[PDB]
Parts: structure tokens; sequence; C-alpha cells
């Protein structure tokens, strides 16, 4: 059942944590609180119960980490140095396959829906217009392209210094999240991608350049690369053999710097990406030419939100504990962490196989 642990570390990225604004570090005083409730709760439930009343209180730290890689691996180590850290689910569940049950998936998070995909159960049938994803895809485009985004104000669309609320429907928790393809061009260059597109046409698609992101990447990546392959059937066995032979019609960059790169039209992104990207940004995200527009082809399948898994040897009351403490914060509104990373809910992982690794087997194949 493992080792009761006094002292509980998180891993969070040294990226966010020692980030800034204007020279102020506003998230290490953020976490500071959220540690201070966390620990609060926990001990409440903790000396509540009797099962569990007789261990030590326990103090709550993070720790800042590199990346993912480096979360997963110290993790698999098993040291109380690090206990606990939140991941994407489908690099966790590849780095699962390859070393089974070295760690402990065990808190799933979820996310404030897009008010344009509430529902979950929509997945690739033919690409064309009545495909459930292109018309995920045409919602995107009306918020998108007919308000254009670039005029969006931060009360129009109610700004919060995190995302774009009036884009979600925080009444509605998703536990998933998809990928998506962008295109961009003149009238003529649209017209033809879409060509290119409804005809199956592949090397004349590829050849308009896709931005893609990390190979490792779900939803900038493959969630992408599934849809590309079923629609063009047959006409390459993965993106990385294509790109191998067909490199100038590949680049790795954020779909946001689609409108500055001439030679490129395709991105993949995570849906929704601009919801959280403040078009006032000095980057001048989503910028195009002025006769040129950038619109949504057709989002991905959809896969699980972020997933917290634990070390192996922290104690199984312990960790049960420790997922109702982030479920009861959210539910308190005490939680200030989760939503600046998107995570605006908890749910317990009943059974990983099911909620987790099926899900995401199911989008990708
Ligand atoms: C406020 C806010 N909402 C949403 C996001 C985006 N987001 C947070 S967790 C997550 C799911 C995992 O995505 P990612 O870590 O990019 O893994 P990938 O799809 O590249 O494998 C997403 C898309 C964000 N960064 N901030
Ligand atoms: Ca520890
Ligand atoms: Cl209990």
């Amino acid at each position: 059942q493992g080792q009761w642990d006094k002292s509980i570390t998180f891993g969070v990225s040294e990226a966010w944590l020692n980030k800034k604004k204007g020279g102020e570090k506003v998230n290490k005083e953020v976490i500071n609180t959220f540690l201070e409730n966390f620990k609060k709760e926990f001990n409440k439930l903790k000396n509540a119960n009797d099962k569990t009343k007789n261990f030590d209180d326990v103090d709550f730290k993070v720790t800042p980490i590199q990346d993912f890689t480096v979360l997963l691996n110290n993790l698999s180590t098993d040291n109380p140095e690090l206990d606990f850290g939140i991941n994407a689910s489908g690099k966790l569940v590849e780095f699962l396959k390859n070393n089974p049950g070295i760690i402990t998936p065990a808190l799933e998070t979820t996310t404030n829906s897009f008010v344009f995909d509430k529902e979950k159960d929509k997945f690739y049938v033919d690409g064309t217009d009545s495909d459930p994803l292109v018309k995920i895809a045409k919602e995107i485009n009306k918020i998108f392209v007919e308000t254009p985004y670039a005029s969006w104000t931060d009360e129009n669309h109610k700004w919060n210094g995190n995302v774009y609320q009036s884009v979600y429907d925080p009444t509605v928790q998703a536990n998933f999240y998809r990928g998506m393809i962008w295109i961009k061009g003149n009238d003529e260059t649209l017209a033809k991608i879409k060509k290119a597109w409804n005809d199956k046409d592949w090397n004349t698609f590829r050849n308009f350049g896709i931005l893609h992101g990390k190979d490792n990447s779900s939803s900038k990546f493959k969630l992408e690369e599934t849809i590309l392959k079923n629609h063009f059937q047959n006409k390459f066995t993965t993106l990385n053999e294509d790109r191998s032979a067909h490199p100038n019609a590949y680049k790795q960059k954020s779909a946001d710097t689609l409108g500055t790169l001439d030679d490129f039209h395709i991105a993949f992104s995570e849906e929704g990406s601009f919801a959280w990207t403040h078009n006032k940004s000095a980057t001048k995200p989503f910028e195009t030419k002025a006769n040129e527009k950038m619109e949504a082809l057709i989002v991905t399948n959809p896969i699980p939100y972020d997933v917290g898994v634990f070390r192996k040897s922290v104690n199984q009351l312990e960790q049960n504990l420790i997922v109702q403490t982030f479920i009861n914060l959210a539910k308190n509104k005490q939680d200030t962490y989760g939503p600046l990373l998107g995570y605006n809910g908890y749910k317990k992982i009943d059974n990983f196989q099911k909620e987790i690794v099926e899900v995401y087997e199911k989008a990708i194949k």
C-alpha cells in the first residue's frame, strides 16, 4: 500500500513558476496560496478520518521541472523529493506503454468546455461538410473569422488576463480536448487547398506547406496525422516518412505565426488556442496579410485532458486524500493554480485503462 510521506512535493513547470510580468514574479505567490489552502484541506480530511488520523500531518511544497520528460523520468525513480505532477494524457499513455505500472495515474483534470465543442463523442467520418468535425470547425470560424479575432477587445470577449471568457461555457466541464487544422491564404489559395482536401489529392495538399509541433505532441502532431491518414487513405504511411522525402513542405512552428510565412498555408494547433492567447500580444498572434484569412478546416478526434500521477510508493490512502483535496478545492473555488493552466475541475480516475488509455487509442486510430 506504500509509505506515508509527511512531506509531499508537486512538480511544476520551471517556465511557469519562474515567470513574471513587468518584473513582478506573481506565479510564485499564486502557488503559495494554493499550497496553504491545499495543506489546510488535506489535513482536515486526513484528521477527520479514523483510518488516517494517526498518521503525521503533511506539508506541501512545489519544485520546478524542466519539461514533461524530466517529470515522468523523475517520478519513475520513486524518490520522495518528487511525489506528484500533472502530465499530458497522450504523452503519459505512450510512456506507460513502454514502462508499465512504473508510476500511478490518479487524477483526471477537466476544463471549461468551449461553446463550440461541448460534446465529447464526435469523431472523424469522412471530412465532408456534414462531418461532425468539420461542423465544429465551421463553428470556430463563426467566432474567429466572422467576428475577426484581430478586432476583439478585452471587454467584447471578456478577457480576464487568462482567457477570453466569452468563448467558454463554464457550466459544462470537458474531460477532453482536440487538435485542429488551420488553413491560410488569399481567396484563390484557400479554394485550392479545400479543393485538394475534397479531391483527396495528398501531394497538392501537402505542398501548400504544413506547420506542426514536436513529433511527440498529441494536439500539434499526432492527432492531426490521424485525421490526414484517414482522409487521404493510403497516400502516405506516416507524416515523419512523408517529411523525410519532402522536407521543404514541413516546418516546426506555432500556428499563431502562420500568417507571417508566405511559403506555408496549413498549421496544426490545439483546438481553440486563440482563446487563451491575448490578441494584444507584441508577437501579433494569428496576424495575417490584409487580403489573406486564417480559418479552421477541421478539428480532430478527442483525447483526455491532463492527468495527475504519483510516484509508485506514496501511500494509497494518502494518494486518495490528495485527489479528493484537489476536487474539493475546485468545488470550493479555492484552487488558485489550476485555472491558470486550463484545469477548471478534477475527477478521480476509477479505471485508467477505460477512462484514459482507450479514449486516447480510439482517437489516434
Ligand atoms: C488557460 C489555459 N487553457 C488551456 C491551455 C491549453 N492546455 C492546457 S493543458 C492542455 C492539454 C495537453 O496539451 P499539451 O500539453 O499541449 O500536450 P500536447 O497536445 O502537445 O501533447 C492544453 C491544450 C492553457 N495553456 N491555458
Ligand atoms: Ca515527498
Ligand atoms: Cl476516509
